[PDB]
C-alpha cells in the first residue's frame, strides 16, 4: 500500500484482433518498464486511450478541462488545441513517424506528380500527409488547382485506385498492399525528401502540469527516453516490428515504411529539437490555419520545450547517441 502520484496519460489506441494498437511510440511504453519505472519514482501511470477518432473530444478536450495530464499522439491535434489557446508543450518529439507515399495504378504512364497534372488524385484532406503533399507541390511549382482533389478516407482512395476511378493517391505506408495486390505502383516517397517532410509529434504535457510538476515530468521524459533507447538500437527492430508496430497492417508492410529511407532506424526515433523539428512544426502551423483546421496559428516557440530531454540525454549518457539534421536546401 503506497502513496502514488497518478499521472494521467492518453494515446490514440485501436483494437485489431482482440489486441490494442497504440500509435507506435505508446505501444512500446505501454508495454515496456515504462509503466513499473515510474512507480519506483512514486508514479502511477494511468492509460486514457482514445480510440482514432475521439482525439478531440476525449484528448484535446481532457487537456482543455484538465483531466488529462500527458498525451502522445501526433502533432496535428495539439497544433489545433493551441491555436485555440495556448495549452500543451513537447516534452518528448517520437521521432518520425510516417512516410508518404504517390500511388498510381498499375499501367499507369506517370512518373513524377508533374504528370498528374489536371487528373484525379485521391487524398483524405485535413491529414497531417496533406502537408507532405503541399510541400510536394510546392517543390515542383504545383498548387492544388492543377489537379481534382478527390477527397476520400485511406480505404476509399485505396479501393479508387486499384479501380481506375482515380489517377493517383496519396497516403502512408498502406501504399505498399496496392503493390501487394498488384494493382499500383508507388513512385514517389518522402524517403526522397528533407526530413521536414514527414509525420511527427510525441509526448505533450499540459503547461499547467509541467509549470507544476517538472519533477514528475521529467521523470516521465527521463522514462520515456529509456524505452526509446532500447528501441532504436538495430537488434530490436525485429522486436518492434513483430510486437509494437502497426496490426492493421502485416509485418512486411510496417517493415518496408522503414526500408530503403534516408533516416536510419535509430534516427527515426530522434527525440532532439534540433532545424529539421523547428521547420516542420513552423511548416505544420503554417498549413493548418491555410487549410481551414485553425482561424489563428499557434506560437511555435511556446508549444516546443527542449528543457527534459537535454536533462535526460545528460542524465543518461546519450549525449551522443542521435545526430541533429540540419536545414535541407532543396
Amino acid at each position: 500500500v503506497e502513496d502514488l502520484k497518478v499521472v494521467r496519460i492518453a494515446s490514440v489506441a485501436t483494437n485489431v484482433g482482440g489486441k490494442t494498437v497504440y500509435a507506435g511510440s505508446a505501444s512500446l511504453v505501454v508495454n515496456g518498464a515504462f509503466p513499473e519505472e515510474l512507480r519506483k519514482q512514486g508514479i502511477k501511470v494511468e492509460w486514457v486511450p482514445a480510440a482514432m477518432a475521439s482525439v478531440g473530444p476525449v484528448i484535446n478536450e481532457g487537456f482543455a478541462s484538465g483531466k488529462i495530464d500527458f498525451g502522445i499522439y501526433g502533432d496535428l491535434p495539439p497544433i489545433i488545441l493551441n491555436a485555440s489557446k495556448p495549452t500543451v508543450q513537447l516534452v518528448a518529439p517520437w521521432g518520425t513517424t510516417s512516410n508518404s507515399y504517390l500511388v498510381v495504378p498499375k499501367n499507369s504512364t506517370a512518373k513524377s506528380i508533374k504528370d498528374l497534372k489536371g487528373k484525379k488524385i485521391a487524398l483524405h484532406r485535413g491529414r497531417p500527409w496533406e502537408l507532405a503533399f503541399s510541400n510536394l507541390l510546392q517543390s515542383e511549382g504545383l498548387t492544388f488547382k492543377d489537379f481534382k482533389i478527390v477527397n476520400v478516407n485511406p480505404q476509399v482512395g485505396a479501393a479508387a485506385l486499384a479501380s481506375g476511378t482515380v489517377d493517383g493517391f496519396f497516403s502512408l505506408f498502406d501504399s505498399y498492399i496496392l503493390e501487394d495486390r498488384g494493382v499500383g505502383k508507388i513512385i514517389w516517397s518522402t524517403k526522397t525528401a528533407p526530413v521536414d517532410w514527414k509525420l511527427m509529434g510525441g509526448v505533450w504535457a499540459r503547461n499547467d502540469f509541467v509549470k507544476q510538476n517538472p519533477e514528475i515530468t521529467q521523470a516521465i521524459v527521463t522514462a520515456y527516453l529509456k524505452s526509446v533507447h532500447w528501441v532504436a538500437q538495430d537488434e530490436n527492430k525485429e522486436t518492434y516490428i513483430r510486437e509494437y508496430s502497426n496490426k492493421i497492417y502485416p509485418e512486411s508492410v510496417n517493415r518496408r515504411e522503414y526500408d530503403q529511407d534516408n533516416v536510419s532506424w535509430r534516427q527515426r526515433w530522434s527525440p532532439l529539437y534540433d532545424v529539421a523539428l523547428q521547420e516542420h512544426y513552423r511548416k505544420a502551423v503554417a498549413y493548418a490555419q491555410a487549410s481551414g483546421l485553425t482561424r489563428t496559428q499557434a506560437d511555435v516557440q511556446q508549444m516546443l520545450n527542449p528543457h527534459f530531454v537535454a536533462t535526460a540525454l545528460k542524465e543518461l549518457k546519450l549525449e551522443g547517441f542521435w545526430t541533429p539534421n540540419a536545414e535541407n536546401l532543396y
